[PDB]
RNA sequence: UUAACGAAUUUAUGGAUAAAGUUUUAGAGCUAUG
DNA sequence: CAATACCTTTTATCCATAAATTCGTT
DNA sequence: TTTAGGTATTG
RNA sequence: GUAGCAAGUUAAAAUAAGGCUAGUCCGUUAUCAACUUGAAAAAGUGGCACCGAGUCGGUGCUU
């Protein structure tokens, strides 16, 4: 006897009861708790608001850094540990000296300054190299012995911070010169071919080699240079190799097979040997100087300053920077002295100002003090070199920067290379560990391993050789590199939905290739003269078919059945054949792919193979590491011969299958003994297909399949294995506990429908006309030009592509009044520009009902192709316009024009239904079939969304909140009606296999019967025509929707939520006296050394206890509300008493302690709602009932997108808006009263009340617009500030929240309807 | 996901890296003047 | 107190799986 | 990509 | 303490407090009104009809 309509979102499910004559029922409900308030009456329509769902990205962000940090203070901690010992020998505590650099004097253990203990020595250090990378060069350039102390500073320093690993193979410091690799690269090739010498000469290889252009294109210019050699000349092919390329030196060779090679895939350490052997070793001597130049063509960008002078390039690059910082600064400091000498104080001392003081001590960027000096720098003299550097960007630049890590680890490796080389004459245990200490640079933990666990991660899945701890250096011997690999792609492969124990097959599996041909093949039909009807294909012929066609060839054509095994095998001259189409969809890819490489037929058919054959083509499709492959499949070496092997490992698949091993041929019939696969051939005469064999109440398999889905599962896992946005999954699980409690207050009883509904340029209209009337030539464009912003207008857009002329009529338009014209679309309702029109009368197209006619496509049929060539229509726009020639528009042409429209093609919706359908009818009959209790429906939101405008139930958003309910009920009503005419269309709308035929097929406008009357009759009593039960009354019902739309209670409800995750602002404060400043580690008071702040606050408990005052230390009893915060919460659950002592109460009663979470709901006084957001804040209560009148005012006074309608309809909208014309006060009206009792910001009103007395002269569709901002000042929410045309008004918020503790607590339930109240008194 | 196969984007989940930011300390501030 | 103003770490790179979505095919 | 709660100081 | 002037670019150390299961692991996603029952997961609990409407009001019947 009901009916339930939910409108799911992001923030919000909307839910609305309806009725068989369409009323929103309502009811009386308890209410416990202590006050007086024994029972409420609330209306069974309502909406739930939410925060969003929040995605996990941000989180694992986090984790990444989270270890990257925990993984970069091991990595020093490794070179420490090789110093420990031999640093001991020099300073007893060097490193305890850095351990604490951060600690102040006061705290500090050690001396004051770490990489010497005396103040005389350090300051010598910064005087003589001020950066590390000043040291860096020196460290690499001289021969001296340098102190073991400084060593360990620069190594540490470029272990710390490495720089990418966006490229593998290695780069050297020697390649930096292109033109020294360049010719070396000439000169190799003419000391091995003395017959066609090349000559190096004139060329520029360094500005043609190195430059932004395509690797390609950098190619021709190299080779058009030179004296005329071909790109495919075999000096093309090295200059193609060494621009990162993929040549085939084939074509000097002329080699059997094609051999390519490039620089960055893997295949090449090996690839020159194989392709070298038959060339001879003396050409090698050729391509590792190609490799060098590539090499030297790579860091070419990187490291663009010039660099001949040092083995050190990136910290001589720096050198550089601080160099010409020091040298323009003084030319700064001395020119503003010069010049403008009263400026430079704020310049250079105050930090605040963006100045140098504020680029350096300050917190301004390096963007920021450009622009702030930029000015002053054009108002002095010589300021040339100076300016030029600073529109290159390169300007007192630091050396540290946002740009650095275009650096590639690789240069780094090169200056600690070096380092080590210069230093391990003097010190022995850098020779030994020179080796050990490089891979501490270089290692990375290999994605596919992931977090190197003991079973103590949720994400991690490496396997481990020897349970002993990892280093850099044991990695391989102990961390089982490949299983990790296979373990890294097994956990995200898809299970078999059949049977989800069971992992899937590779989609190229063997296995799998058969059992997707014998399913196509045993559904295959032949009819032939000497049968009498047509039958199955046997087992001996499936068996022989699949033998005789598909072994033989890779695909199998139907001409190929008949010919080459009916004709030749069987001797039928002609035959039918029902069941496939022209070739046989499904096809022994993998089959063939193995024929040719092992070449053993013979070794492909003994089933005592199959395991073997499987098994390579799971690690065949697994694996991405060409050195893994070999370790897997050298079990199988045996078998085969050494050169088939060669080729095996090259084949890589790539894909997953559908459907486990378990399920084709392990699961087998208790009775019959047969497997899937093994019913699949030799069915019988009666030949059965997959989906057949598991429907079968006779076999077992049915019966097999549903013991192990049961062992289901929790809503939780059902939602959260949907696919798509984690927020609409928070909706949906609420959508559905919305559902659950709403058959409770029902008495248990469940509903017949459900509607459910989910709801989801400027400048390309310019283009599509620009490139238009390139290509007709018209001077249209010329005669009036326009601009890009006007283009959302519909009627101006349309003249645009049409030229000006009218498809109907063929004539030129006016420009200026395009409101008598009306826009067309092509099919009756499509208002997209694919379908749309503009004509100066709709009826020129012939019937209103009918397609246009073919007068008027006699007429134009030309002209709408010459727009289409120039696709000012598109060819779906011009397929609909051209339709009248193919007899029209077709009844079942027809029916694809509305059923496309009505149903939800979103695969998530659906799966809504699945949960509440499913969720719905757990009754079955004594058959197998299922009961169809509830019916439920998935209803689009445009159809609704058009209703609203059509029928004067128009939608505001702002001034409001009800509108998710009204959306709600909109949809329950729509729905039911339309499956209350129409049952044929319940296979269409609901979730339900029933059945719908497509062939009944007048007006493609679906709807329709809604319509009183209806523009060119409907009686106003609506029935269905073969039952006879009565529908919709449009007399009757439609007053009862705007009654229930204009009502003035409605149940909002915002969901409460404790506050999860960081627990405080992330910035670090400077030092500070405040007892807000939170420690950031525990020896670190933050009056010393700073830490964080503004903590998020989890809940807030409510205390009621006593604390001491004054120097007297009197109790005296206090209630207030403590916020737990989420770093607290951990301490406080444990033990809330000792807690809250700590804290400062006394004498707490524990009975009486109230966890407070986020937007709890407190009404107090005249029924003003207060939520609570945060210990010591607040949230608006209430939302406003402005009468229906206005919203629907609102939405026509605003003239949304001017008017789409019909324009004698719109003559009426615009009457309207002057008829209530004096409703603007009115609204202003309704917000005070209302602003009065709720609200208690009279501060803001006033000035909101003076600021809508000033514009009373402006028109109201600028007035009522702006009026319509005022509301966010009444909206149920957050305070926040709005504007009204030229006025910002700042938000007015709550910042205590004593008022609540006296007040009533409403504790409320998902829908609203169910209360406790608690009455708050001490 | 279509029939059925492929391709691509986008979103979801995960792994391995990088460069900045922020915070305390180390980079003897001096010269007139109480 | 309650106004009033101010504050809130960001930006890159590579690899993988899966759905959903909108293109293609012989 | 802006929300809306901490935080400190004023008239 | 004020006025003058020199100066600045670099570094170490932390990067959610921290936890035990001590891993080159883990620590910001999801989930949550209330009350009874539960270690949790989870289960349990709230008569109806009519006239009406500024945020639910009244009446009749049962209770």
């Amino acid at each position: 006897k009901y009916s339930i309509g939910l409108a799911i979102g992001t923030n919000s499910v909307g839910w609305a009861v309806i009725t068989d004559e369409y009323k929103v029922p309502s009811k009386k409900f308890k209410v416990l708790g202590n006050t007086d308030r024994h029972s409420i009456k609330k209306n069974l329509i309502g909406a739930l608001l939410f925060d969003s769902g929040e995605t996990a990205e941000a989180t694992r962000l986090k984790r990444t850094a989270r270890r990257r940090y925990t993984r970069r203070k091991n990595r020093i901690c490794y070179l420490q540990e090789i110093f420990s010992n031999e640093m001991a020998k020099v300073d007893d505590s060097f490193f305890h000296r850095l351990e604490e650099s951060f600690l102040v004097e006061e705290d500090k253990k050690h001396e004051r300054h770490p990489i010497f203990g005396n103040i005389v020595d350090e300051v010598a250090y910064h005087e003589k190299y001020p950066t590390i990378y000043h040291l860096r060069k020196k460290l690499v350039d001289s021969t001296d012995k340098a102190d073991l102390r400084l060593i360990y500073l620069a190594l540490a320093h470029m272990i710390k911070f490495r720089g990418h690993f966006l490229i593998e193979g290695d780069l050297n410091p020697d390649n930096s010169d292109v033109d020294k690799l360049f010719i070396q690269l000439v000169q190799t090739y003419n000391q091995l071919f003395e017959e066609n010498p090349i000559n190096a000469s004139g060329v520029d290889a360094k500005a043609i080699l190195s430059a932004r252009l395509s690797k390609s294109r950098r190619l021709e210019n190299l080779i058009a240079q030179l004296p005329g050699e071909k790109k495919n000349g075999l000096f093309g092919n090295l200059i193609a190799l060494s621009l990162g390329l993929t040549p085939n030196f084939k074509s000097n060779f002329d080699l059997a097979e094609d051999a390519k090679l490039q620089l960055s895939k893997d295949t090449y350490d090996d690839d020159l040997d194989n392709l070298l052997a038959q060339i001879g070793d003396q050409y090698a001597d050729l391509f590792l100087a190609a490799k060098n130049l590539s090499d030297a063509i790579l860091l070419s960008d990187i490291l663009r300053v010039n660099t001949e002078i040092t083995k050190a390039p990136l910290s001589a690059s720096m050198i550089k920077r601080y160099d010409e910082h020091h040298q323009d600064l003084t030319l700064l400091k001395a020119l503003v002295r010069q010049q403008l000498p009263e400026k430079y104080k704020e310049i250079f001392f105050d930090q605040s100002k963006n100045g140098y003081a504020g680029y350096i001590d300050g917190g301004a960027s390096q963007e920021e003090f450009y622009k702030f000096i930029k000015p002053i720098l054009e108002k002095m003299d010589g300021t040339e070199e100076l300016l030029v550097k600073l529109n290159r960007e390169d300007l007192l630049r630091k050396q540290r920067t946002f740009d650095n890590g275009s650096i590639p680890h690789q240069i780094h490796l090169g200056e600690l290379h070096a380092i080590l080389r210069r230093q391990e004459d003097f010190y022995p245990f850098l020779k030994d560990n020179r080796e050990k200490i490089e891979k501490i640079l270089t290692f990375r933990i290999p994605y596919y391993v992931g977090p190197l666990a003991r079973g103590n991660s949720r994400f991690a899945w490496m396997t481990r050789k020897s349970e002993e701890t990892i280093t850099p250096w044991n990695f391989e011997e102990v961390v089982d590199k490949g299983a990790s690999a296979q373990s890294f792609i097994e956990r995200m492969t898809n299970f078999d939905k059949n049977l989800p124990n069971e992992k899937v097959l590779p989609k190229h599996s063997l296995l799998y290739e058969y059992f997707t041909v014998y399913n196509e093949l045993t559904k295959v039909k032949y009819v032939t003269e000497g049968m009498r009807k047509p039958a199955f294909l046997s087992g001996e012929q499936k068996k022989a078919i699949v033998d005789l066609l598909f072994k033989t060839n890779r695909k199998v054509t139907v001409k190929q059945l008949k010919e080459d095994y009916f004709k030749k095998i069987e001797c039928f001259d002609s035959v039918e054949i029902s069941g496939v189409e022209d070739r046989f969809n499904a096809s022994l890819g993998t089959y063939h792919d193995l024929l040719k490489i092992i070449k053993d037929k013979d070794f492909l058919d003994n089933e005592e193979n199959e395991d073997i054959l499987e098994d390579i083509v799971l690690t065949l499709t697994l694996f991405e590491d060409r050195e893994m492959i070999e370790e897997r499949l050298k079990t199988y070496a045996h078998l085969f011969d050494d050169k088939v092997m060669k080729q095996l490992k090259r084949r890589r698949y790539t894909g997953w299958g559908r459907l486990s091993r378990k399920l084709i041929n392990g699961i087998r019939d208790k009775q019959s003994g047969k497997t899937i696969l093994d019913f699949l051939k030799s069915d019988g005469f009666a030949n059965r297909n997959f989906m057949q064999l598991i429907h079968d109440d006779s076999l077992t398999f049915k019966e097999d399949i549903q013991k192990a889905q049961v062992s289901g599962d929790s809503l939780h896992e059902h939602i959260a294995n949907l696919a798509g946005s984690p927020a609409i999954k928070k909706g949906i699980l609420q959508t559905v506990k919305v559902v659950d409690e709403l058959v409770k207050v029902m008495g248990r009883h469940k509903p017949e429908n459900i509607v459910i509904e989910m709801a989801r340029n400027s400048r390309e209209r310019m283009k599509r006309i620009e490139e238009g009337i390139k290509e007709l030539g018209s001077q249209i464009l010329k005669e009036h030009p326009v601009e890009n912003t006007q283009l959302q207008n519909e009627k101006l857009y349309l003249y645009y592509l049409q030229n000006g002329r009218d498809m109907y009529v063929d004539q030129e338009l006016d420009i200026n009044r395009l409101s008598d014209y009306d826009v067309d679309a092509i099919v009756p309702q499509d208002d997209s520009i694919d379908n749309k029109v503009l004509t100066r009368s709709d009826k020129n197209r012939g019937k209103s009902d009918n397609v246009p006619s073919e007068e008027v496509v006699k007429k134009m049929k030309n002209y709408w192709r010459q727009l289409l060539n120039a696709k000012l229509i598109t060819q779906r726009k011009f397929d609909n316009l051209t339709k009248a020639e193919r007899g029209g528009l077709s009844e079942l042409d027809k029916a694809g024009f509305i059923k496309r429209q009505l149903v939800e093609t979103r695969q998530i919706t659906k799966h809504v239904a699945q949960i509440l359908d499913s969720r719905m009818n757990t009754k079955y009959d004594e058959n197998d079939k299922l009961i169809r209790e509830v019916k439920v429906i998935t209803l689009k939101s445009k159809l609704v969304s058009d209703f609203r405008k059509d029928f004067q139930f128009y939608k505001v958003r702002e001034i409001n909140n009800y509108h998710h309910a009204h959306d709600a009920y909109l949809n329950a009503v729509v729905g039911t009606a339309l499956i209350k005419k129409y049952p044929k269309l319940e296979s269409e709308f609901v979730y339900g296999d029933k059945v719908y035929d497509v062939r009944k097929m007048f007006y493609s406008n679906i709807m329709n019967f809604f319509k009183t009357e209806i523009t060119l009759k409907r009686p106003l009593i609506e029935t269905n025509g073969e039952t006879g039960e009565i529908v919709w009354d449009k007399g009757r019902d439609f007053a009862t929707v705007r009654k229930v739309l204009s009502m003035p209670q409605v149940n909002i409800v915002k969901k409460t939520e404790v506050q999860t995750g960081g627990f405080s602002k992330e910035s670090i404060l400077p030092k500070r006296n405040s007892d807000k400043l939170i420690a950031r580690k525990k020896d670190w008071d933050p009056k010393k050394y700073g830490g964080f702040d503004s903590p998020t606050v989890a809940y807030s408990v409510l205390v009621v206890a006593k604390v001491e005052k004054g120097k007297s230390k009197k109790l005296k009893s206090v209630k207030e509300l403590l916020g737990i915060t989420i770093m607290e919460r951990s301490s406080f659950e444990k033990n809330p008493i000792d807690f809250l002592e700590a804290k400062g109460y006394k004498e707490v009663k524990k009975d009486l302690i109230i966890k407070l979470p986020k937007y709890s709901l407190f009404e107090l006084e005249n029924g003003r709602k207060r939520m609570l957001a945060s210990a010591g804040e607040l949230q608006k209560g209430n939302e406003l009932a402005l009468p229906s009148k206005y919203v629907n005012f609102l939405y026509l006074a605003s003239h949304y997108e001017k008017l789409k309608g019909s324009p004698e309809d719109n003559e009426q909208k615009q009457l309207f808006v002057e008829q209530h014309k004096h409703y603007l006060d009115e609204i202003i009206e309704q917000i005070s009263e209302f602003s009065k009792r709720v609200i208690l910001a009279d501060a803001n009103l006033d000035k909101v009340l003076s600021a809508y007395n000033k514009h009373r002269d402006k028109p109201i569709r600028e007035q009522a617009e702006n009026i319509i901002h005022l509301f966010t000042l009444t909206n149920l929410g957050a305070p926040a500030a709005f504007k009204y045309f030229d006025t910002t008004i700042d938000r007015k918020r709550y910042t205590s929240t004593k008022e609540v503790l006296d007040a009533t607590l409403i504790h409320q339930s998902i829908t609203g309807l169910y209360e406790t109240r608690i009455d708050l008194s001490q």
